[PDB]
């Protein structure tokens, strides 16, 4: 049947002492209650309940394109009054699944099993493990159904022993949620409305409450804080190599690998040491980075090599293309097959024409280069004092002398040659040889002052 | 009552395989030696005895300005003996502490701690419970009261059971010191005058000595090559990663951070991987490091930016200014608020105003440039030959086209135009427009040789 | 007695999802098989037959100088098939050792202990006790000598508990490998011919089979996927950095350095974190690696430092020189003693003299520079469109303007002087001062369009 959840994100995170909430910091560059969001998503939820309360505004802004019902909580009275917020949206036919901001690893298969479990007008609860479950709710099985959550402080000497704890997330039907949370009280230590108690009141009415085991703990860990949090983003990029490496990614070192979205790749893909794999990217075949580079929204095509300490950007790398040591692709920086881009060089919102090579300490901004160019070393393309960053449009075959500044607007068509030394101003025409005429001058025996 | 400290620093350090002494190595940028230095001071100890030998001279230039007595130790007898090169200045009043200069990370509070149980007339030891206790003296106590430590090769089956261990540690006042240490023998199999007899010497006069336990090993760890120096260095640097992650720095991966000094900050401040931190480091709210960053001795201001491969050295840079990717400032580098330095660029000893842009392969030094300058790619402030590295002084709201030479001594001042390609060798005046006169030979129907 | 080794190498490692075969895939920069090779012929072994079958025209072309006998696998019908394919090779006489081309750790140390317990007639087996061995070959002893390997699902309760396992790694004579291989059948659930029935074989011939343990269990496990591959990589690392430290090397993270072939190393040697040592490299002493550098084939001599994000390939190092940060040695470079090299600075295929300095935003390429020479930011050598690279040849105590560009092939006469801006073309005379005539159009009052 039909499926929603709700995600409870309300919360300030005072430990992380910062001015963001608790769940927006985040994990792999997205905020951790995005991880949720998806993962309810992934699952098939048709409605996502979003309890929301500190850093509302924040919130709001970092999660505008959300597709979430936006539930803002006055006060903060327990987890079984978060849920009860969004309680009045439950659908009586429709299972609900509780998730929490601040606990982003939870995977969709785990949660698949967990609904799965659910007997019907029943509880699926979610557990786990612990070698030292100091602290936490022990689960209390007659059967393999949950009858009591016993609590650190209430257990007898044996319970302390049992090592499968609560986690808090827990699946049901919309109306048992709607007619178990109206029944919660808040008389305990805390005085808050514990979701924990619909596991007493679900046994209360007969109705048979399932466990099902997490496979791993840190699907089920908070953060509290930035230490916290840090350990989750470990867990979270091993887990993202290891599944690189298992599809045939040769990644130099995992531990010192890090994706921060989403990453297509082809065979035999080889990635050194302290690279950054950011948005979407994708790789094609034989593609090989060397250490130290940073991609950011880039698709590179196949048997491209990015040699160490590149930084590439909103940009596209034709086939068989040659980037780096140390250069700098930018927004819009596109690269045909066959170009090759070297050290100190930075590449803006230009194309490269197939061929084509930018191999020193140069600057190509606002540019198209075409096919088998020579752009040589110390090549500047600039505007005037005024200008509003016009184009500088170079054709095919064009040899481009060291040191030379292009000043754009200016157009150099196909087979020009220009000299060493030389400053661009009117446009060359085809086959046209531009070579500057310097004036020196010679001083004989000039005795340098050593 | 007051405080001093005695030191062992003399040992040579033969497995280093090093000219330098074994205490002068460093952890976190700084001598094993002046770790043990700080912690004393930091206790609040009256005198420090350096026990010093090996490498004397470069003890002594290397550790010139620590407040420290030098007593040089003439030859190796063990550490009885030395601790009592050192007695003659110690105050029967006072408290002894002995600490060892090549187990740096023994701390303030653990050796607080060991003070506060230092019983009258008595002795307070540290130890320490180790998993597999081989090799070590083992605490015998009779009450909680230290009356026996056992070696290994005179422990029987029972005592080799003892999990607690001697670390060397010890604090007694210094009349008590005195007395004991003109007791101790050498009759045993290494012909040493061991500290370790004081605790016999002690039961001896009916003086009770006190166990402490030590928190952590790793504090009484010393490193006699540097494999085990290494071990101490990724234990401190995950200790002070795990302070800065509480006090809510977030540090991407606390396995690749390394602070090798002070770090001030404020708060929402985020560091990626393989950042290095070196000296006296302060960064306002809401800073930004990208990876591969090295920041020594440098001020950085409120929401300032610096993106990857920057290297910054004793500059100081205003709120919102923008920094890097390869960047490189160096001393003598200020930034005013809301600047901008870019790719390929390098900052030496220069002023540069608010506003003011220098984006791309560019060299300023021994410069002061003003507010909202235009600083092209391709500049370079240069001298003559035989010069004295004079400067460079430029205006506010001045236009300075790519690729043009500033020759120092040179003046430019405010709202002046410098054309691309010019030598600037003459003063320029208030809104001057400054462009080169080119001359070029056109040659038409140049067929390129390809 | 003579020794030869057979290395099984013709599996296709599907799970690596790749277009080369199993064995060709790197540690340490060099492939898997290759390290078997090695450690086979270091210990001494007259023979070294390649088993090989999948990708063999890729094995072939990869490893085309390895002094193996190509012994090439039509089919694959188990490891006893797949030895046999050599065994019309062995000397009666000889030793034979059986090895993996995908366990690629195997050391020398221990195949010689594995060979010298191999009494005669008889086999000695490579032995390793897991903590949980379950999957693997039980061995059973009736002595200190093997009697049977028991598989998982053959053991009884009792043997299931045995922690020691079967390698597959032994060694036997030629004679007793030609006459038991005969011998084996394949009458099993995968219908292959095993090289574990050896041990049966050997035991219903009443000749001994003497276990030999493996010191690390790294050491005969294979790579089956990129997973396992990257998990021998760490380990191989984390061994070769151990072995550095303890003789005398400084590497400030030990799990953040790689070396890819050898390093040869002075005292007192100190290298920074996220460095990569490849090919063949040699450090004098005192030197120091700042943070992200890369060395391939390297000489570097006495008290140099480089300075982080330094690239260096195919190069020599003066004594006390200077280099970096992000400087690039490209193949060919040769700095003498006291050079300096500075930031965005790119050498190729040059010589640079003793004391001269190349410190900003420069190409130098196929040129001889002399000594004490002061090369300018922004110069650059070039040649005409067309040229073949011709070569500058620069003077001792020759100053070169910055931003000046030397367009080979010219020569420029010791002591002479450049000015900045400059085009040089035709050669320069000893003490020849250059200086460049530039036009200039000044327009006063010229107000700015902000
Ligand atoms: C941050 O948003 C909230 C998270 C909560 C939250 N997060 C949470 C829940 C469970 C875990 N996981 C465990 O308890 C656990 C961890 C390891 C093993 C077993 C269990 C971690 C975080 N828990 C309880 N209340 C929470 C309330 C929150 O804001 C809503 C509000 O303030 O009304
Ligand atoms: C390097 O300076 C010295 C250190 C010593 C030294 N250092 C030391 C002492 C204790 C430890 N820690 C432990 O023994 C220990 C470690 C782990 C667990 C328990 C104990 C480590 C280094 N120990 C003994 N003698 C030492 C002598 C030294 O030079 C003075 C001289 O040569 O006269
Ligand atoms: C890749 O080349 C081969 C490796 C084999 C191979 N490699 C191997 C052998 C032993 C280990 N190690 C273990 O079994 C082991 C690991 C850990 C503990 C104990 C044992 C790992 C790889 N094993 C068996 N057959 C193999 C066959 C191969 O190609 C030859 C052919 O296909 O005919
Ligand atoms: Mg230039
Ligand atoms: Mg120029």
């Amino acid at each position: 049947k039909a499926l929603s959840a709700v995600i409870l994100a309300a919360g300030k995170g005072t430990r992380m002492y910062s001015d963001l909430p608790k769940v927006l910091h985040t994990i792999a560059g997205k905020p951790m209650v995005k991880h949720v969001i998806d993962t309810a998503h992934q699952l098939g939820s048709e409605n996502i309940h979003l309890i929301y309360g500190h850093g509302g505004d924040l919130m709001r802004t970092h999660l505008a394109n959300e597709q979430v019902n936006w539930v803002l909580q006055t006060e903060q009275l327990g987890t079984a009054h978060a849920v009860q917020q969004a309680a009045p949206f439950f659908k009586d036919n429709e299972n609900i699944v509780v998730l929490y901001g601040d606990a982003p690893l939870i995977t969709k298969e785990t949660l698949e099993k967990l609904i799965e479990a659910k007997p019907e007008n029943g509880i699926a609860l979610l557990t786990v493990n612990l070698d030292n479950p100091t602290g936490y709710g022990r689960i209390i099985r007659e059967n393999g159904n949950v009858v009591a959550i016993v609590e650190q402080k209430d257990a007898n000497a044996e319970q302390l022993n049992i090592k499968e704890v609560n986690t808090g997330v827990m699946v049901s039907d919309g109306a048992s949620f709607k007619k178990w949370l109206a029944r919660v009280g808040n008389n305990n230590a805390q005085g808050e409305y514990y979701l924990t108690d619909l596991i007493a009141l679900a046994n209360q009415d007969n109705c048979q409450v399932v466990a099902v085991q997490a496979t791993d703990v840190m699907e089920v860990e908070g953060a509290n804080n930035r230490l916290q949090l840090a350990a989750l983003e470990r867990y979270f990029q091993n887990k993202q190599a290891s599944k690189l490496l298992l599809e045939g990614v040769m990644i130099y070192d995992p531990a010192r690998f890090d994706l921060r979205g989403t990453l297509e790749h082809g065979k035999d893909v080889e990635i050194d040491v302290n690279v950054i794999i950011e948005g979407n990217v994708k790789l094609g075949d034989r593609v090989k980075i060397g250490t130290g580079c940073v991609l950011k929204n880039v698709v590179i095509g196949n048997d491209v090599e990015i040699k160490p300490y590149s930084v590439l950007e909103d940009s596209i790398v034709g086939e068989k293309a040659a980037i780096g040591p140390f250069s700098r692709l930018r927004p819009g920086a596109e690269l045909a097959a066959e170009t090759h881009v070297g050290n100190f060089v930075e590449i803006k919102k230009s194309t490269v024409g197939k061929g084509s090579k930018v191999n020193h300490l140069t600057y190509v901004g606002d540019s198209e280069i075409g096919s088998n160019c020579n752009i040589g070393a110390g090549v500047i393309t600039c505007n005037y004092d005024g200008a509003n960053k016009f184009k500088t449009i170079i054709g095919d075959d064009v040899f481009v002398g060291s040191d030379t500044q292009l000043v754009a607007p200016v157009k150099v068509a196909n087979g020009a040659t220009i000299g060493a030394g030389t400053t661009i101003t009117r446009d060359v025409g085809e086959n046209e040889l531009v070579i500057t005429r310097v004036a020196q001058r010679h001083i004989q025996g000039w005795q340098r002052p050593i």
